């Protein structure tokens, strides 16, 4: 049933609160989703001035009802499933020798909108680390993450690694653990095990003079064999 609410291209509102070693800042998110081809096309801006984290850091945390589930594997789509009323994705993301981020988003549909709330903590951050100090490059490589179910919560759960480019060439580790469970009480698809591949081109506005990101991103899921 769900489903049907992303056939066509579904505006998206992202707003995110964030507290990194006591620096807050706050974020938000305007784009547009088109599921049939796993394509979001979004721009962000820090609408608190100055983004005292690199924008890298936060794509991960700023939508996967909008990845491409294939015909074979529909009936496994469960970020759709829990929709309209939609689901809670939870996460900690371990920063290789610096801090931590954990997250708490509520994804669901407010009008027409499918729109992504986030409370972002930052924790144990160095002032000269990668983080704190902008050392990152400005990009994110492609990468695979793996969807597995938990029958004992209702939900699916997902570890994945993703490999920061540093501005000296080296590679920050950034360890992502995954909890997503339902709103509402109504059932959901658990789904097998399977991947989404994801490819994201960050790029930025010449006339836009505030702390932004401009995001062209590619999610499509693939693991199973009808």
């Amino acid at each position: 049933k769900g489903e049907e609410l992303f056939t066509g291209v579904v505006p998206i509102l992202v707003e995110l609160d964030g507290d990194v070693n006591g620096h807050k800042f706050s974020v938000r998110g305007e784009g547009e989703g088109d599921a049939t081809n796993g394509k979001l096309t979004m721009k962000f801006i820090c609408t608190t001035g100055k983004l005292p984290v690199p924008w890298p850091t936060l794509v991960t945390t700023l939508v996967l009802c909008f990845a491409r589930y294939p015909d074979h594997m529909k009936q496994h789509d469960f970020f759709k499933s829990a929709m309209p009323e939609g689901y809670v994705q939870e996460r900690t993301i371990s920063f290789e020798d610096d801090g931590y981020y954990k997250t708490r988003a509520e994804v669901k549909f407010e009008g027409d909108t499918l729109v992504n709330r986030i409370e972002l903590k930052g924790i144990d951050f160095k002032e000269d680390g990668n983080i704190l100090g902008h050392k990152l490059e400005y990009n994110l490589n492609s990468h695979n993450a793996y969807i597995t179910a938990d029958k004992q919560k209702n939900g699916i759960r997902s570890n994945f690694k993703i490999r920061l480019n540093v501005e000296d060439g080296s590679v920050q580790l950034a360890d992502h653990y995954q909890q997503n469970t339902p709103i509402g009480d109504g059932p959901v698809l658990l789904p097998d095990n399977h991947y989404l591949s994801t490819q994201n081109k960050l790029s930025k506005d010449p006339n836009e003079k505030r702390d932004h990101m401009v995001l062209l991103e590619f999610v499509t899921a693939s693991g199973i064999t009808l």
